[PDB]
C-alpha cells in the first residue's frame, strides 16, 4: 500500500567523512564514461535504457551528459552536474537541468572497474526514501565486482533484492548516443 | 496516483521570463521575515506550527534562517539557501541543510504585504507532485491577498482547494524562535 522505495526509519549513517577524504584527490580518476548496470526503482530518471553517463572534470565540478533511450523509446540526452554541497556538508550534489538537485554518496569504488551510488532523503513522517545504483566502465560487470556493491549496500540495511538490472550491450546505439 | 500531491501530467508550464525580468531588480525588497500562510501538503518541511522564514540578501543569493515548532512539539531551526538555478534557467533553486534542492517560482508578490510561491517536479511515470505556499509579512493576511493568491495558481491549473493554513499568532513563541 504505499511505494517499495518509501521505507520505515531514518536514514542510515554511511559513514561520508572517511568517504569524502578519500575521494577528494581522486576527482580526475572519477571521471570519463560509466554505464549503469543496475538500480532500485527510481521515480525520477528519464532515460530507461542503454543509460550511458560522461563525466569531465573542470578542477571544481563535473559535468555530466547522460544518454539513452526514454521510456517512449525515442533516444535522450541530458545535461547534468557534481559539485560540492553547498553548506559544506561531506558529501556532492547531483543536479540536472529541468529538475531538482539530490544528495549522491559514492559509497564505493575502485575507479577503473564498478561504482556504487546513494542518496536518500528524510521525510517529516517517519519515513524515508532511498536510490542505490550500481555503475560499470563497461557495458557488463563481472559478479565478483556486484558482489562488492551487494555488500556495501547490505552494510548499510539496504534491501539488495531491490535492484533491477538495466538493459545495455551490443542492441544499444552509443556511437549514435556519444553525438546527442 | 495516491497521496494528493502526486497529480496526473507534466508541470505546468508558468511564464517564469516574465517573472524573473521582474523580480530580478528587486531581490533587495524580497529580504527580510515571511510567515508561512498556508501550504499543500508537503512531506519535506519539518516545521508544522509558527513557521518564520527571515532572509539575508547579498548580492548572489539570500541565506535562510527558518523557525517555528516540530512535529513533536519542540523548537526548532533549519539552514536554507536560495540561489539562481546552477544551468542558467530562468528561476531559482530553494536548498536546505540534510536536504534536497528544489526549483522555486515567485508566481506573485507585491514585497510589502505577500508572496505566492510554486516548486514541480516531473515522475518518469507522466505525473508531477507540485509544491504551494502563501507567504504574509504578517501573521495574519487579508483576504484581498489570499485572493490574489488563489487566482494566480488557478491560472496555472493548481488546485486551490489543497491549501491547509498553518499555526500563527499570540500561541506562537516568536521572540524565542528569534533568540535561534
Amino acid at each position: 500500500k504505499i511505494p517499495n522505495f518509501v521505507v520505515p526509519g531514518k536514514c542510515a549513517s554511511v559513514d561520508r567523512n572517511k568517504l569524502w577524504a578519500e575521494q577528494t584527490p581522486n576527482r580526475n580518476s572519477y571521471a570519463g564514461v560509466w554505464y549503469q548496470f543496475a538500480l532500485t526503482n527510481n521515480p525520477y530518471q528519464l532515460i530507461e535504457k542503454c543509460v550511458r553517463n560522461e563525466y569531465s572534470f573542470d578542477g571544481k565540478q563535473f559535468v555530466i551528459k547522460s544518454t539513452g533511450i526514454a521510456y517512449d523509446g525515442n533516444l535522450l540526452k541530458r545535461n547534468g552536474k557534481l559539485y560540492p554541497n553547498p553548506f559544506g556538508e561531506p558529501h556532492l550534489s547531483i543536479d540536472y537541468e529541468n529538475s531538482f538537485a539530490a544528495p549522491l554518496v559514492i559509497l564505493e569504488t575502485d575507479y577503473s572497474n564498478y561504482a556504487c551510488l546513494y542518496s536518500c532523503i528524510d521525510y517529516n513522517f517517519g519515513y524515508h526514501s532511498d536510490f542505490s545504483f550500481i555503475f560499470s566502465r563497461s557495458a557488463n560487470l563481472a559478479d565478483q565486482y556486484v558482489k562488492k556493491c551487494e555488500a556495501a549496500f547490505k552494510n548499510i540495511n539496504v534491501d539488495t533484492t531491490r535492484f533491477v538490472k538495466t538493459v545495455q550491450g551490443s542492441s544499444c546505439p552509443y556511437d549514435t548516443q556519444k553525438t546527442v
